[PDB]
């Protein structure tokens, strides 16, 4: 089979570039805490060019307080009248990732909203004028607070659109001078965004990208028939093992040659959240361990090397792409400069399925592949090699390069399966290398945090995943010895994307531990009415929280307390009355031992040998009966795995 590669009868569409998302939902939250150099070194793999996955796109959730898919994010709006542009860790990403590229391109996108928006309706459709304020706010901040140019602005993720709020989002960017940020719609399938862009001339006008997630590789006619840029604008969400590198190295290719699709964003950049949560281990690369230091750089990173290194945005896909008489595909690129850049990818089925969807059994055999240049591009006789195969494996080898002075324009390629070729002009490809980093080791088993920071550089303390509610550092100037503390700040339940659970709660530590002494300093603000506990054994959370079981040892503001196995506290294990009111300090201890737990208060016994179920084992835990303010000081978590 020879495949003439052309570009005399003109170029196919204008290729807009490969990213990842931060967010949906709290994924990035164990990078932030991270040792140097490890943690520029990460970034480096992610964002640097001519290194690692050198990515064109960051795109990242507009958090909104709520559940979305691995924790809650912190919005930049938690009350009405509040604004704070430095909650939350996009922000510091982003400038991150500008750092070491200043041409990425970025992208903001809500999962949840503010209760507040919904003005006693769980809907963001409300009030369409204060929900694009919302999000227009958020644009701005991030221009005046840290210098960064918001690319792209979307809907509502995986959440119906409503095309009166397309249209006021559109001006109200333009009313605050954001004209040059562009509009992707709807994030979630084809339809019916794509439909009511052919139905309403005045929607189209103001859309200016249909983003559609896990489309298989195929889009739709009407899509294509709308004439707009059409963006895979969520993909990928597979384990990053060898499996993860072949599925997204097929689409890579496959969304463009399948579905006119020119760009592909992968769920998730990094997998920076606990393994055990939702998803677990399905972004680029892996970096789950900020105590340890130690980091994956997982095949997915690669496969995206052997794209972006070798083409940018603004580059045009050749009209010559397609798939291969044996299985695989190619793709081309020009940059109107007289560069050529040839990505070929052998995946086979066994080897590359995505999650979503799940592709019926194709074939894939040895096969040669002859490539001709025609048109202006008979003229190059030189072409650099980049070679990977999946499977033990070799990852972004550069071969010797291949010449075609014979004239011919021609060139031969033996295939084989589970391979990826990039033959380019670009002579800049580099397998970036830093020194290994640490080796893995569990959380430790001794912990404490006391949360006296008086600048801290996050607004939450390390390592707690809020999972429902959102828990930040609070100074209390009005107080000596709780001046630093961690505060949940929630006071009503979000806009949810999720099922967020009722009460809310942040998990710590080793979803492996199973033997373990929690301690904490709590305090109720909220009088007669709160509650707030610790708990051990938390097994589930992200978009599962409302399933996680445990022990939970809740007290009451009302002189009462409360020993569930469930954290919606439909099973009790005991109860009874305490002696505890809102705004005081107490101490708690929950101890877990095989069959056996037992709580203290201010260091003295209130229940002990307490039957609980055996064998279990999950995460530490602290939060709030409801969506309500409560403080806590002095964390510490002894545990045996
Ligand atoms: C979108 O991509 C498709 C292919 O995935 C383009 O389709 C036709 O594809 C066949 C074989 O795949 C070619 O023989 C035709 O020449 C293609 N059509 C045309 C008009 O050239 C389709 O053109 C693309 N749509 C765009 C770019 O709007
Ligand atoms: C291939 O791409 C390189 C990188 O853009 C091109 O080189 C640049 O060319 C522009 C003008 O076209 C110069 O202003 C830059 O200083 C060049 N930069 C580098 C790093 O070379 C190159 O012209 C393209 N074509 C070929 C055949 O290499
Ligand atoms: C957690 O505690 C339980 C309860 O003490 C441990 O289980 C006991 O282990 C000893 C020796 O390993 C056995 O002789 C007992 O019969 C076990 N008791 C029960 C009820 O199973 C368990 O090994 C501890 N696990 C960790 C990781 O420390
Ligand atoms: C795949 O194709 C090869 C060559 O045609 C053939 O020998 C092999 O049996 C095929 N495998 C399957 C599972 O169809
Ligand atoms: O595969 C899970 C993905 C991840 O959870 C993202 O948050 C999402 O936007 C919501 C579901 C899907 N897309
Ligand atoms: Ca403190
Ligand atoms: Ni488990």
């Amino acid at each position: 089979g020879a495949y003439v590669l052309d570009d005399s009868d003109g170029l196919g569409r204008e290729f807009d570039g490969i990213g990842a998302v931060s967010g949906g939902g709290a994924t990035s939250r164990l990078l932030v805490n991270y040792p140097e150099p490890y943690r520029s070194e990460i970034l480096d793999y992610l964002f640097k060019p001519n290194f690692g996955a050198s990515l064109h796109i960051l795109k990242v959730e507009i958090g909104g307080d709520g559940q979305t898919t691995d924790g809650t994010e912190p919005s930049h709006m938690h009350y009405e009248l509040d604004e704070n542009y430095f909650r939350g860790y996009e922000w510091w990403l982003m400038k991150e990732a500008k750092k070491r590229n200043p041409d990425i391109i970025l992208m903001g996108l809500p999962w949840s909203f503010p209760g507040w928006l919904g003005k006693g309706f769980s809907w963001p459709y409300v009030n369409l004028q204060l929900t694009a304020y919302y999000v227009v706010r958020w644009i701005l901040g991030a221009k005046h607070y840290h210098d960064l140019d918001i690319d792209y602005i979307g809907i509502w993720n995986e959440r119906p659109f409503d095309a009166n709020y397309i249209k006021e989002l559109r001006k109200m960017l333009d009313y605050q001078g954001l004209q040059r940020v562009r509009i992707i719609a709807s994030d979630n399938l084809w339809e019916p965004i794509s439909s009511s862009l052919l139905l309403d001339q005045e929607l189209w006008k103001v859309v200016d990208v249909i983003g559609a997630h896990y489309p298989g590789t195929y889009t739709v006619w009407n899509a294509k028939m709308s004439g707009k840029k059409l963006w895979s604008s969520e993909d990928f969400s597979t384990i990053n093992s060898n499996v993860g590198a072949g599925c997204w190295s097929r689409i890579l290719n496959q969304n463009y040659i399948n579905g006119n699709m020119t760009s592909t964003i992968a769920w998730n950049l990094v997998a920076s959240y606990y393994e055990e949560l939702p998803y677990g281990r399905s972004g680029l690369m892996t970096a789950q361990e900020p105590w340890s230091g130690h980091y994956v750089v997982a095949s997915p990173i690669w496969v995206s090397a052997h794209t972006t290194q070798f083409t940018q945005p603004g580059w045009y896909y050749l009209k010559t792409v397609g798939h291969l008489e044996k299985g695989g595909s190619y793709v081309a690129l020009t940059d109107g400069l007289g560069n050529l850049t040839i990505i070929i990818e052998t995946m086979s089925h066994q080897h590359s399925m995505c999650i979503r969807p799940y592709l019926p059994y194709y074939n894939v055999s040895h096969q040669l592949a002859t490539f001709t240049l025609k048109g202006s591009l008979r003229e190059i006789q030189e072409l650099q090699v980049w070679y990977t195969k999946l499977g033990q494996r070799l990852h972004f080898k550069q071969l010797d390069t291949l010449w075609l002075l014979d004239g011919s324009g021609s060139f031969t390629l033996e295939l084989e399966e589970d391979e990826i070729f990039t033959l380019t002009t670009l002579t800049t490809g580099r397998k970036g290398s830093y020194p290994p980093p640490p080796s893995s080791k569990p959380f430790p088993t001794n912990y404490k945090d006391d949360f006296n920071v008086e600048y801290p550089l996050f607004s939450e303390a390390p390592n707690f995943a809020d999972q429902t509610g959102v828990f930040e550092y609070y100074m209390n100037n009005e107080d000596r010895e709780h001046r630093f503390t961690l505060r949940q700040v929630l006071n009503q339940r979000p806009i949810t994307w999720a099922a967020d659970a009722s009460s809310t709660i942040s998990v710590i530590g080793d979803h492996h531990w199973t033997n373990m002494t929690v301690q904490c300093d709590v305090y109720i603000e909220t009088p007669r009415s709160g509650g707030v506990f610790i708990a051990g054994r938390v097994n589930k959370g992200g978009i599962l929280i409302r399933s996680a079981t445990g022990v939970f040892f809740w007290i009451f503001a009302n002189g009462s307390y409360r020993v569930t196995a469930d954290l919606g506290g439909w099973i009790t294990y005991a109860s009874g009355h305490a002696d505890v009111t809102a705004k005081r300090w107490y101490t708690l201890t929950l101890g877990i031992k095989g069959y056996f737990a037992f709580g203290m208060l201010n260091g003295t016994i209130l229940w002990k040998n307490v039957r609980v179920k055996y064998p279990g084992h999950g995460w530490a835990a602290i939060g709030t009966h409801t969506f309500e303010f409560a403080q806590f000081d002095n964390f510490r978590v002894e545990a045996a795995r």
